């Protein structure tokens, strides 16, 4: 689900970044290997902010919808840092966010995919599940992947532990796809990232 906006891609793939006060430096670390994950497999790079008006905020405070999805003109976007969302995993998918990727499983070929159930989403949090509008996405060729950081598991804010907020349709290699199992970049994720930053091969 790459942006389709021209203007929300990080001109040359430059991010630039201040994290606030209030982490340890255990949380700092997180945030350093998260970034550094993504400068090793594209050309996106994360630049300790000194004048820039856009740049990303590390801001420690409670978890919660909604990250702004690539670069925002003009001033700040925060991530919501909280104790119950500050590992590598999730940190990978938030800056998956800002690089310009909205969630997987919200690409306008969704159905094909996949099937949302609402009913099993904790209330306020179906903005996570909502599709996109096909003029909202350009997906570079690239088919849909059940592997993506940016694709949530089965029963990701689900109402309870049992409860399937998200089922794939069919079978790959004999089984229904695992989602959301995976705490690392996908090769989809890569190969989509380059094409989104016009990365060297
Ligand atoms: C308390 N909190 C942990 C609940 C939660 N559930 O999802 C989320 C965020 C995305 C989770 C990314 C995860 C990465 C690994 C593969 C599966 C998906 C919410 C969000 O979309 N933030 O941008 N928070
Ligand atoms: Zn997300
Ligand atoms: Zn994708």
């Amino acid at each position: 689900a790459a942006t389709s906006r021209p203007e929300r891609v990080w001109p040359d793939g430059v991010i630039p970044f201040v994290i606030g006060g209030n982490f340890t430096g255990s949380q700092r670390a997180v945030f350093r290997q998260a970034m550094r994950h993504w400068e090793k497999h594209t050309c996106v790079t994360f630049l300790e902010r000194t004048d820039e008006d856009s740049y990303i905020v590390f801001t420690y405070r409670p978890c919660g919808c909604c990250s702004y999805v690539g670069r925002r003109g003009g001033g700040p976007q925060a991530i919501s840092i909280g104790k119950n969302c500050d590992k590598f995993g999730i940190v990978v998918h938030e800056l998956g966010h800002v690089v310009g990727f909205w969630h997987e499983h919200t690409r306008p070929d969704r159905d094909r995919h996949v099937s949302i159930v609402r009913e099993n989403i904790q209330p306020g949090q179906e903005y996570n599940f909502l599709k996109m509008e096909p003029q909202e996405v350009e997906s570079l060729g690239e088919t849909y992947d059940f592997d993506s950081i940016m694709h949530y598991a089965r029963n990701t804010f689900s109402r309870g532990i049992f409860l399937d907020t998200i089922v794939p349709k069919y079978e790959v290699n004999g089984v229904k796809p695992p989602i959301g199992q995976r705490t690392r970049l996908s090769k989809g994720d890569i190969a989509q990232a380059r094409k989104l930053y016009k990365c060297p091969a």
